[PDB]
């Protein structure tokens, strides 16, 4: 990926950083070479969004262009209300003494680190599932902390903590 990917509609932007520009370094030297760098460019903004219809387990960057291009009457408004030189920054020793955990440690340098709640992304309860005509089955989860109606559809393939736990649940309650 050689560039940001779009999700879908982008809903909300939950911060910015500034970020190096794409660079082609990543392309892969072919086995039959031995024994090339570029200039470093301009940094420019990058941003982090959730998607609509999505829960936080997608968020993802996207790039000040694509914002531009795609969300053009929702990235003025956000322009005119924050500031666009210097980026945005109980709950604070705290998530340090949770964070040796290893687990922890990656979904918090991932999401957490910017403006994720934990709680968001664990299952609460799965509501219903549907089914493909390939016979891949979505689940219909409401997540922690947040209401019925921001649930969201997830594959079953994905991993989450005790999705599977749940999904036997889901299942076992669902002939009584």
């Amino acid at each position: 990926n050689l560039y940001f990917q779009m999700k879908g509609k982008v809903q909300k932007i939950l911060i910015w950083k500034w970020g190096q520009p794409p660079s082609p370094t990543p392309v892969p030297r072919p086995p039959d070479a031995d024994p090339p760098k570029p200039l470093e460019g301009r940094p420019e903004r990058q941003f982090f969004v959730k998607w609509q219809g999505m829960s936080y387990w997608h968020c993802s960057w996207v790039s000040e262009l694509q914002l531009e291009l795609h969300c053009q009457v929702m990235f003025r408004n956000y322009q005119r209300k924050n500031d666009m030189d210097e980026p945005p920054s109980d709950e604070e020793k705290s998530r340090k003494r949770k964070n040796k955990d290893p687990k922890f440690a990656e979904m918090e340098e991932r999401f957490y680190r910017y403006g994720i709640k934990p709680e968001w992304m664990m299952i609460h309860r799965i509501l219903n599932h549907s089914v493909d005509k390939k016979g891949h089955v979505h689940y219909l989860i409401k997540w922690r902390d947040l209401p019925y109606d921001q649930a969201s559809w997830e594959s079953e393939d994905v991993e989450i903590q005790d999705y599977d736990l749940f999904k036997q649940s889901y299942w076992n309650h669902r002939e009584l």
